[PDB]
């Protein structure tokens, strides 16, 4: 990590806003998130994928 490993949260940027079942305060609260805990990047990435797995249907 030269600088910062930025490439990560790019990553779990898009691919969280990529999910359109996320409640729009959660879709804006987790990408918000991770400047708030970058260690928790992991975590968040899989905990929105979460909300869209169960909050989608069947």
């Amino acid at each position: 990590v030269d600088n910062k490993f930025n490439k990560e949260m790019r990553n779990a940027y898009w691919e969280i806003a990529l999910l359109p079942n996320l409640n729009n305060q959660q879709k804006r609260a987790f990408i918000r998130s991770l400047y708030d805990d970058p260690s928790q990047s992991a975590n968040l990435l899989a905990e929105a994928k979460k909300l869209n797995d169960a909050q989608a249907p069947k």
